[PDB]
């Protein structure tokens, strides 16, 4: 492409000109033009290291080698950054584990903690539906679940989504948390049943029969969905997956489920519930993917489809840390 | 019982005294005291004939013989009334068939008719939920189904019941009406699924596992429910049932289903939908059991349990006629 090289050649000049803005947009626009443009990736990676964003740099070098495996400028930079980010990632998970041990060391009966867990429960439901486009407020959700009376000027669908979540959550907490290691299709179906039961009871708790598009992702064909779910379940209960880091295992479980997209709707909600199940079985608190992180959440998912899950694994880890911060703040406060 | 005979002996005296009130209450109160009091039944039957209520009289004579088969006063009166009401019942069904032929003779495309069918559709849903204790108005139901937005100050359950009905009705009309003669368990499950899906998706479309009380009726034990439903389906598709009068067949189908009470909730609604299916397959319009007829509806059901279904069959026939009157009034008007 002619216009692809134009933007990149314009980008380098601005960088070495001494731009205050830094012409980061010029680089982004180049890869907007052609995202598989090996030269634009490496040079953008080099630019990222100067701003001390080595993880972003490594991502770009990794993406370049999937396109052009024997691109030398990528290969030499990759070999340097490959083990460096491996360390940085490991170090981050140690920082998580430390904050988790602080939370785990607290006794369950602690009165200050249980206040926070009660308040943050309503927040959990808000964010998982809000990220879909649910327009219900926190106080509205509080009113719906406690009173069981509909709020004025809001679709019954949106209000049924809230009830579906609370049902699914109470089910998980009651039944599924107590059994560590072994999970089945039936378990996933029973979560989804309650998630999408009050909205669409016909399709609730069974696989889709039609092919769909999820953002920019094309999941396995309905005929292949069962086969994929059969493999997904095997992976969950495999020794490999047990030996993975809880946060990492929780993340990979999330992605794999939304990748398969076995249901017509409610795949994200159920995946995030399954994510939080995995964590709570491993002794971690249930984490929140906030409403505000929608764009980022989609970008890292898109990145995972193109063949690098690490950004998504980091995103889940970012959320985990943010949760642990919130709990330790409120618990220490009260 | 001493107090049972007291009221009855008091009743006869008042009747033959020449009471303007007629001491009908004295007779009712006697059978309130003891409903299996053979002497009170026969004498109340005799009293009913004087007011030209021979069907009511026959009922009482029939109830007496289940208790005391060889009670002479009942036996002689029964033998007289037995064929008389048989004629009266047959004559009523002829009066129905005539009014049905007037309705059936109208072309489907008729513009005046389709106005009525559209308006009365919302009435159908109102009455079937209103009779349960649903507190939604006609305009509220109209708003819920058209806008799909919840009305202010009404339980989500009540509003989900409305959506459940509309779903079940649209399903029946689309799928089930086109196949005359053959119905399965799966079909009944698929109706109930949509009826109770939006309220309780967990229990929607499957048999209850717990024994319950329905008014004053004890249905078959959960273990026996499947066996009863298996027999119920056989009866529906039997030649006997095809040769029954549509209104009668529709009625018996209703009662048999609510008798079995296979689901935890939503047995009446589904039964009334199945009732109206049977009618529409036989070429009759779907009929309405009004909200106001709740007490009567329960009394005739209780009577059917004690071992005389005829009152219920008449009640359904009464509703059918009332429907046919409403249609022919509105159709002729417009
Ligand atoms: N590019 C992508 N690749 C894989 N999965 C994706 C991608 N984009 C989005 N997803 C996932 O698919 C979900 C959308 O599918 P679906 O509508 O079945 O889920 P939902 O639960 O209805 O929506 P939400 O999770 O927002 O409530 C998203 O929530 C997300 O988790
Ligand atoms: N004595 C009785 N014997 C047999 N069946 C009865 C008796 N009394 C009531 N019923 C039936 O059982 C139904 C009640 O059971 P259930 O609650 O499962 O039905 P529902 O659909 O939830 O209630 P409704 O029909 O009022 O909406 C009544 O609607 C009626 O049709
Ligand atoms: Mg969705
Ligand atoms: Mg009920």
């Amino acid at each position: 492409s002619l216009e692809a090289r134009a933007a990149l050649n314009q980008a380098l000049e601005m960088k070495r000109q001494g731009k205050r803005e830094k012409a980061q947009k010029l680089f982004m626009h180049a890869l907007k033009m052609d995202p598989d443009f090996v030269d634009a990736l490496t040079e953008f990676g080099i630019f990222s290291e100067e701003d001390k964003d080595i993880i972003q740099a490594d991502y770009l070098y990794t993406r370049a080698l999937t396109i052009s495996p024997y691109h030398e400028k990528a290969l030499v930079n990759r070999d340097r950054t490959l083990p460096l980010v491996e360390e940085i990632d490991q170090r981050y998970f140690s920082i998580i584990d430390s904050k988790v041990k602080k939370v785990m060391s607290i006794p369950k009966g602690n009165s200050a903690l249980r206040r926070v867990m009660e308040e943050t429960y309503y927040h959990h439901i808000y964010h998982t539906v809000a990220i879909e486009g649910n327009t219900l407020t926190l106080s509205e959700i509080r009113h719906i679940l406690e009173t069981r009376y509909a709020v004025p000027g809001a679709s019954l669908e949106e209000q049924n989504e809230v009830i579906g979540m609370h049902a699914a959550m109470k089910y998980i907490n009651t039944t599924l948390v107590s059994r560590i290691g072994s999970v089945t299709i039936s378990d996933v179906l029973e979560i989804h049943r309650r998630v999408l039961g009050y909205v669409d009871p016909v399709e609730a708790g069974r696989f889709r029969t039609t092919q769909v598009l999820v953002g920019h992702h094309i999941p396995p064909h309905p005929q292949d969905v069962e086969k994929q779910m059969q493999e997904f379940v095997q992976w969950l209960n495999s020794e490999e997956a047990m030996n993975l880091h809880p946060v990492e295992f929780a993340a990979l479980a999330h992605y794999k489920l939304v990748y398969i997209h076995p249901f017509i709707d409610g795949n994200g909600r159920t995946s995030r519930l399954l994510m939080n199940l995995i964590l709570m079985q491993a002794g971690y608190p249930p984490i929140t993917i906030r409403k505000e992180q929608r764009s980022d959440y989609y970008h890292v998912l898109e990145a995972a489809n193109e063949g690098d899950v690490r950004p998504f694994i980091r995103f889940i880890a970012k959320c985990t840390e943010t949760t642990l911060d919130t709990l330790l703040f409120a618990t220490t406060e009260y």
